[PDB]
């Protein structure tokens, strides 16, 4: 009859410790669910790092390549600026020449002229040459298309992986 | 006598004032493609620029990408997890509320209401509850991560040749 009530009792202790062990169980889920969030980031942050690393890279070739091509236009356009030199001689000093042949025949007519008139005969002068330069185009293209062929295997590369 | 010198001058001023002119226009000429070397090099500099963008757009894709992929099995298995805390929390409830129902219960001390209390406690189980094991999809995580330095070292080794 009464062993009924005790019994009851016995069980509702059971019962407290019951739900303790739930409670810990769920306490342990919330902990595993963190504990998976933190290596997935982890492993997040870690393959961050690689393309991080890999646009150090990329940047390095960029500048590399960049400066190559920059030292050829300074190259070239140094060529021009001693080509502007001589040629700016060649004007002046062609100049002279017209400015003494000139005032030469101011006095055609004194006895000096005849003398001063042949050596002025003798000082021929010339066109201004030009030489060929230019940008070395196969050097340049070379890089152009090269950096392309870095890309479309860039591509390619990240084809097999993904 | 005089007469050819001073003729063979009159010409000769004028070869010379023309090529003084020449010696202008070939000035011009110079700084003219000096301007155009200058055109041509920054283009080309903006060209290369480009692919790099457009390489750092590939590689920024393929990053996100992959993280997405590491993302989805984070969530993949919280939602395992959430489904287990699910099954744990409606254990708990139940029993909970079995206690206190037999709890308040005892104040009254009905022998029936005890016999139906009784009853009621034989349907709630008496076992722990089985935690499977949920593990983040390993091979598929090492995968990737290696798999992205084996492009790093692939890209490292691309730049070197087609750099020398």
């Amino acid at each position: 009859s009464a062993d009924l009530e005790a019994t009851l009792r016995h069980k509702l202790t059971v019962m407290y410790s019951q739900i303790n062990g739930a409670s810990r169980a769920l306490d342990d889920v919330r902990n595993r669910q963190q504990d998976v969030r933190m290596t997935a980031n982890r492993k997040v942050e870690q393959l961050q790092q690689e393309y991080t690393e890999m646009k150090a890279l990329l940047d390095a070739s960029e500048t590399t390549s960049t400066r190559k091509i920059k030292e050829e236009e300074k190259r070239v356009n140094s060529q021009f600026d001693t080509i502007y030199q001589i040629l700016l001689k060649k004007k002046s000093e062609i100049q002279t020449l017209k400015e003494e042949i000139e005032q030469s025949l101011t006095k055609r007519d004194e006895f000096e002229f005849l003398e001063k008139a042949s050596k002025l005969r003798g000082i021929s002068t010339q066109p201004v040459y030009i030489p060929e330069v230019e940008l070395n185009h196969k050097l340049i293209k070379g890089i152009h298309q090269s950096t392309i062929d870095l890309k479309n295997e860039l591509k390619q590369c990240i084809g097999r992986l993904q």
